[PDB]
Formats: structure tokens, C-alpha cells, sequence
């Protein structure tokens, strides 16, 4: 018999005070990370938009929100985007933004709402379905598979691809997983979405159990300038996970999402990947095309 | 030497999956709570609006916000409205509401912002000072008294009194903790301002440091219903703390937080109130008046 | 779905290094602390003694042993000690002082053996009983009351008492809690048994749930000599918890542990007790005696 | 600003009450795991005695005692044995055999103190050094590398080498790694010094830290006989772990331990062993040789 009474219980608010550990050290950073979003690039900017152009599709579901900039883009764009996310301390940006440009009737139309890969199927309604899903920046991965048998993982996906129309298209990215398992690194400076403007240090810790790989966590330690002495800056550290997806795995698993009656095809970093290939992309983005 | 390893970083998220403690059994009650009181009270809705009138001031302050209930009526009332508060999880709920009914031109007038009573000078700008500022709820209680000294509650009530234009008023509330410091009980259906129909238990724990009372913990069990087997109700609790502010205590407080240049006054549940009177109140409210 | 994989189980070892929390700068204080044990009190001795003698018992059995040093000074005064704690972190300190002075017939007779009031009756044998046990040191205000209705209170005092002989003696004893939760402070310098040449600071944290007294928790800010910087000392700090043991309740509970058949009187620091006495006793000492 | 409050610091006891996390469901099969393998092995008593023998050591130190199982074959054996350990939770069990044949000389003669490898210098006195020093078991593989340069298995190894009297012998040792690394598993019944009767389950789970490995964490289900329903067993899990020591690793680390003025071997399970050997040795046995 013993004891620990802690004052407020876990996962509640209380109006006055910062909801629990909001203002962390490690908060804070992760904080100015996520917003290093800003500074895209063009090679992603010309790709997305010549991708969603080339197959005249105008019918967008971000389901991997976020902050809201790679919706924000095809909002200004004018895709017709609803974005969701499982998130409400990252969806909070998105609608941070949104508000300030509802006076612009493109940003009114913007539909960001909540929802889970594993809830979509009743989290947002498909009716016709979408002409265009979109889940970049790796943000697959952030999803664990506890059961060891990855369960989830074709349950969000199955959900995900339910979410795309007839003849509709898929965009689905992952980090090149099989270069960091090999090497056992993933360094910072890679990110071919956004240029992050914050210099970093990244820690990679590979974990396996019995011998199959089940995660990757990294350990960031930001430079956070103007947080030093006289103008230096200061090193705050922050954690994250993600599960070490391989190329063939992923490719098998986002096919059998469509049970098959799909058109697959993997980029390389954003140019074409054919095996062997003579480069080895940082990123693997799937672009998938529904039968029916 | 030992060592930890945790998953993520306290406080941070990833876009795809639900954020830390989200969904644990103890935030789905407190979610059904913090929501399962509002059925406004009429000798609430009577009362504020009435001296918010009697005294002719439009420029109302929310500095508690929260789930945006009280202003939200306000707004409604044509005040000029702005509401703020420090915990996220709870404005989601105002700025969920104010997008909702966004297309209603006092609503989309409606001001939500994030800012914290420490923090209140330098988070949101006055410069002339609002005519009204709101403090219902008993949301000031939230805040405690770690170094033992209050020198925070008086931040908070100098910041807050800060925010009042000469001539301005304050209205900041608190339970009756002289009561239930007494019987060491808070017991529920006490709320005067909004007739919660959840059916609720509470164990009331008193912590008296060194002869002085320090903190009061409420452990609601709630009795979900439904949420057993047919039909019958399932029992979910969560945990949340106070201070407990005695009458004496908290007139002196809040006066000093406006250097004595001020006009105090305090009632019983919303009727006037006299020391020894006959009835108890549940919360005593206090309305201060701003010299210059 | 989360996760916080810790690198040894709580509660478990590994050869070559030091138990998990053994070390912690709480955990050497606690051990200097109860190392300040040794300046025992001549009162203490002399009436102890004396009391054991006049009645003339020689077999005593301490179910609060600890460190050692109530039973020790037995041991050297000739009785048939046989020593038992539930805590196998203090029994270590009695066993060390048995070992070296195993050459002496004396100490090599002693028995320290392990365990709880709550299985004292399969954890030592009786057989006919003892002539005293002996429970001193406020020791038995450790054992908390989670049920709230002391049903372990009733248990722990209940076996202890079968560990009594027909015409054996329990001394058993508690603080002043009247006192200590009418003041609502436990200050340092008390003890009646054994002078702490150790300076101190204590808070005390009283808690009462819903009305009930339910624990009294006591953190200490002992000032280490030669931790400081040049002779200076240092300030550690380690918490310990008790249940407030009322006079009355005690006085009634310890008795109908022996079912009424019994003799009770209790005494004041040491001296003769009497209800309105003028003074105000710093511990309170109860001594039964069993008829059969 | 928030707020824990726990009964009791940690690393802190009470008498009367059980230690913190003495009694957890996995301190108990821990329990019956560091004392349900003693059912020593034929050919360890057989080579570790002859080895003794052979190069007439007599002053023995062990330095990884644990429960003692080993020591007191050595003890039982004539051997001048003092067998030392940092975890008190172990000692406690070596101890405990030792009173109860305190009645045998040998026994009697028995040291066993309390030490830790980074401080045995000055925790134990060697003066003269002691002939011979056994840590077996794959104890040295308890202390991790926080720091990440493995500075400590350096301080440790220097430490133990130190209690080697010139001429003297040191044998040390450690599981295996280069397999258990590469098959990602780490199964039960590979104990060559105790035949566990245990019917044991173990998740592996590897922790590579930027390439390199760091940490090998075991999760023993324990088939714990009867614990169930109608005698059926019952399943308890605790954790431990280990430092992944590949054996060119380790063969450097231990030797410049001793400046290189040693003689170096390593053996098989217990016969010698050679690279590329057809023998898959179960654990690794360094039996070095200062010189002077």
C-alpha cells in the first residue's frame, strides 16, 4: 500500500492555467520546430501542384493536417480542401490561420475538422469519395504498431484509400527507412517538403524486438537562437517516434489498402525510383489511382 | 544510474495521431463535464446582464474564458466581447462555437484569444482599458500557491485589476471555502450559474500546510449514462484542485490589487451580502469599481 | 497508444549496481537520519528498564526493531530479545551490529527476524507468548489507512496483541496528535527516547478527507554538516507520512484488540497521564496488560 | 505550475511498513528467478575449482556476490573468500545463508561486505591484492554506458583489476553478444553455472544508439507453478537490462584495465576458445594474469 496524489488528474484543464505540460522546455522547441514549416520548397511546390493539375483534380483531403501549410498552399491554390488531423495541439494552427484569412472566400471554404486514420471511415463523410487524398511530410510513420503485427497500420490505411473516388489519387510519402536502418542514422537537413531554417542535431535510436525493427526514435537538440548569453543561442531538446517503414513492406501494405483494384508507383525523392537505382532518396512518396 | 525511455517528449505531438492524454478515461468524464453544466441559470443571466447595463459599460473583458459559455451570452447581448483564458484545450470549445456561428456579424466581431493571468499586461493590449472584466466561475481558484506566499495570486489580481478602466468594474468570483474549509466538504449541484443535469460524487481532500489551509481536491466520480451494460450507467473520474480562498482573505487580496483606489462591494449567490447573515452562500462574488 | 519503456522493473536487482532509488539524495539523509538514532535518552532507559524489570519479564519481543537500538540495549541488558521489522531496508542496520557482536553469547542469541503486524501471526512463532512487545517510537502511525475504516489498524493492533502472553505487557505507543492536529505543526526536537544532536526543519502537511483526518506528512530539511561549502553544512530534504492517532481512538481501538481482557493506562511523556493535566505530553505511551 | 504529492520519498522506509516496491507482482518472480537457477553445474564447479587449484590461488574476491550461490562453494571449498556487491536487495540473501551456518568456521570466516566497482578502491582494502577474482555470472554486463564513451566499464574494469595482487588472477566474464546481436534474441536456459528449473518466456528488445549498440532489455515472463487456478501456473513479468558486449570489445576493454601488463585467455562455455571456432560458446570467460 502506498501512494502518489497528484494534483490535477491526466488530460484535464482547468480555465486560468496552461494545460499541463504545454510550457515545457521541450514544448517549446518542438513548438519553433513545427513552425520552421514555413520556407517550402519549390521542387515540392511545382511537383504537388503539377501532380494535382495533370490530373485535373480538384477535390483535395489533406488527412495528415498538421500546422495547415501544405493545405494552405492548395487553398490559395483553389483546391477545394478539407484537411483533418488526430492532432488538436497541431490542428490549433490551422485554424489559427484560417480565421485570420476567413475574409478571403477561398479561406472561408477551407474545411479543417478532426479525425483519426482508424475513425475516418465515421470521421468524415466520403459520399463520392475524394479526387485527391494527400499524406506527406512522413506522417505515416507517427502512427506505432503496438500488436507487432501492424493491425493498425492497414486499418488506417484501408480507411485512408476508402476516403479516395473512383479513379481518384492517393499521394502517400515515408521516410527512406531502409537507408536509415541500414546506416542506423537519420540526420536533419533532408526534409525535401520544407527547408527548416533551424539548425539541429539529431540522436537516432533503432529499436528491434526479436530481431524485427519497431521503431525509430529521434532525440533533436535545436540551437535556438537569440535563447544564449550575448546573441548566442541556446540547445533545448525534444523526442519523437516514428515506425521504421521499408520500402517493400509499405509498397505491399498501401496496395492491399485497395484491396488490389489499384495503379501503384513510387517516386524516388520526387523524380522517378527504379530500383538499383543509382540515387538513394531521403524520401519515398506513393502515388496510388483507384480502379473503382 | 538508470534510465526511462519514453516514447515522445512531454507536451508534444504528432500530426496523424491523438495528442498525449487525450482520451485517457479521466479526460472523456472531464470533457462531458466542463460541457455538462451549461443550461445557463436565469438569476445568472438576469443578474449580469442587469449590472452590466446598470453601470453602462459595453467593452467586456472575459479574462476566463473557457469553454466560452458566459461570453458567448454576452455576445449574443451585443457586448463588446472578448474572451481569453491560458488553457488551449478549453478556448478549442469557444472558437469551436464562434466559427460554427461565424456567419453572425456580432459573433464574427467576437475576439478569442490565448493569454495568461501572470501574463495579462503584455498579452493583450488595453490602452484604454475595458469598461467591464469578468472573473465567473470560480476560475481563479485554479491558480495556487506553490511558493506559499500567494506573490502569484497578487500578479494575477494586479495584472487582471490592470486591465479595468478608471471607472471601470471587476467582477471575480470564488466558492464559499469558509464553508466547506468548516464541514471539509464540496459537494455538488452548487453551481449557480449553470444547472449541471450530471448526475455526480465528490470526495473532498483538504491540505492545511503548517496550520494553513493550502489546497482543496475535488475526486468526481461521475456516473456516466448509458455507458454500462443495459443502459445502466458506467463510473468514470477524474481529479482537479483549488484554493481555497477565504472571504477575509480574498477582499483584502483583490483590493490590494488595486492599491486601495477603489470601490469594493461583494454579494451572496447574487444578492447583496452581510458578514453573519442568515443565508449561506455558494460563491461569493465580488464587484470592484475602478477609481482612475 | 503510448509508451515509456523504463530500463529495470521497479522493485527488482542487478549484482554490481546499487538499488534503484538507494542512493538518492532523499535516501541518504532518511539514512543519517535514522542514524541519529544513537544519544538515546536516560529517561528513556531508566523507565523502560525499570517497567521491564518490576513486572519482571524477560522475554520481549520488539515488532518495530528498525535500526536496532531499542532491542540492542535489551540485548545488552540481559532480556530474551527477539527483534522483527517489515522492512528489510532497516533490519539491514540491525543485522550489521548483530553480526560483529555475534562473539558476544549475548548478541549471537538475539533474534532479528522479518516481519508485517498484518501476518506477525504466521510470520512468528508464539507459542506460550511473550513477557513484553514492545512498539515504540511512534512506529505504529506508518501503516496508513487506505479502506478509511482501519480494518489493517484493527488487524496489525489485533495479532500484535495475540503475540502477547497471558500477564504480558504490551507498551505501545503514538505522538500527540491531538496536539499536532489541533496546532496543525510537528516540530522537531520531541522526541523522548532518543536526543537528535541533528538540526531540523519540518513542514507539516495535514490532510483530511471529506471532513476525516486521514494522514499527517512530514517533510524535513535536515541541515548535514560539512555538506557546505567551507565547514558549512547542507540542506537535504526526505519525506515520511503518518495517520493521526487520536488519544481516544487509540486508547479503544488497542483495546478492543484484546477483546476487553485486558488492563490499560497511559502514560503522559513518560510520567503518570491524567485527562486535563496541565501539560501536554509530546507522546503517548499505553501500557496493557493482558489477563488471559 | 503543478503538483505530486507522494506519501513517502523515495528511496525512504518506515518501520513496520514493507519497502517501496518490495512486494510489486514483479519484485516477487524476480525473487524466485535471482534464487530459481541454484542447482549448480557439474562442469562450473569442476573448472572453476581446478582453475583455483592449478595456479594455487587462496585469497579469493567477489567481486559480483548476488545472492552468494558462488561465494559459498568457495567458502565450502577452504577458499579465503570475500565476496562484495553494490545492490543491498542481493547481499541481503547471501547474508542470510551465512547467519544460518554462522555455526561452521569457514562460514564464520566468511566476509561480505558492501561495494561498488567504481568505488571499490576505497570500499574494500586490498593492501597486498588478492590472489584470485571471479565475477561471473555476466554481472559486469549490469552497469550501463550512459555517458556513451563507456567511461564507467573503464572505471570499473581499473577498479577490479586493482584487487588483483601481482601473479595474481582475474576472471571475469560476459554472455555472448556477437550472437545474441545478430539473431536479435536472447532465449532462456543458457545458464552454464545454475541449471534454472524455471519455465522462463523472453522478449528481446536492442537498443542502437546511432549505429552502434547500446542496450539489451529482457522481459521474462515467468511460468510461476500453481499461481493459478487448479494448480495450474500463473504468469508474472519483471525487466532487466544489459550492456551488448562483443567480444574484441570486451578482450580491449578488460586488458588495458591492466595497462597491458597482463596475460590474457578467454574459453568457450568453458573450454578454450578460437575465432571462427565450430562451437557456438553460450557465454564468454576472460581469465586474465597481472604481472606485477
Amino acid at each position: 500500500v502506498d501512494s502518489v496524489y497528484r494534483t490535477r488528474s491526466l488530460g484535464v484543464a482547468a480555465e486560468g492555467i496552461p494545460d499541463q505540460y504545454a510550457d515545457g522546455e521541450a514544448a517549446r522547441v518542438w513548438q519553433l520546430y513545427i513552425g520552421d514549416t514555413r520556407s517550402r520548397t519549390a521542387e515540392y511546390k511545382a511537383w504537388l501542384l503539377g501532380l494535382l493539375r495533370q490530373h485535373g483534380c480538384h477535390r483535395v483531403l489533406d488527412v495528415a493536417c498538421g500546422t495547415g501549410v501544405d493545405s494552405i498552399m492548395l487553398v490559395e491554390e483553389g483546391f477545394s480542401v478539407t484537411s483533418v488531423d488526430a492532432s488538436d495541439k497541431m490542428l490549433k494552427y490551422a485554424l489559427k490561420e484560417r480565421w485570420n484569412r476567413r475574409k478571403e472566400p477561398a479561406f472561408d471554404k477551407w474545411v479543417i475538422e478532426e479525425a483519426n486514420w482508424l475513425t475516418l471511415d465515421k470521421d468524415v463523410p466520403a459520399g463520392d469519395g475524394f479526387d485527391a487524398v494527400i499524406c506527406l511530410g512522413n506522417s505515416f510513420a507517427h502512427l506505432p504498431d503496438s500488436k507487432g503485427d501492424q493491425s493498425e497500420h492497414r486499418l488506417a490505411l484501408k480507411n485512408i484509400a476508402s476516403m479516395v473516388r473512383p479513379g481518384g489519387l492517393l499521394v502517400i510519402d515515408h521516410r527512406n527507412y531502409d537507408y536509415i536502418l541500414s546506416t542506423g542514422c537519420a540526420p536533419p537537413g533532408k526534409n525535401i517538403y520544407y527547408k527548416s531554417d533551424l539548425t539541429k542535431d539529431i540522436t537516432t535510436s533503432v529499436l528491434t524486438v526479436n530481431n524485427k525493427a519497431h521503431m525509430v526514435t529521434l532525440d533533436y537538440t535545436v540551437q535556438v537562437p537569440g535563447a544564449g548569453r550575448d546573441g548566442a543561442p541556446g540547445f533545448s531538446k525534444f523526442r519523437l517516434s516514428y515506425y521504421p517503414h521499408c520500402l517493400a513492406s509499405f509498397t505491399e501494405l498501401v496496395q492491399e489498402a485497395f484491396g488490389g483494384r489499384c495503379q501503384h508507383s513510387v517516386l524516388g525523392d520526387f523524380k522517378p525510383y527504379r530500383p538499383g537505382q543509382a540515387y538513394v532518396p531521403c524520401y519515398f512518396i506513393h502515388v496510388l489511382k483507384k480502379t473503382g
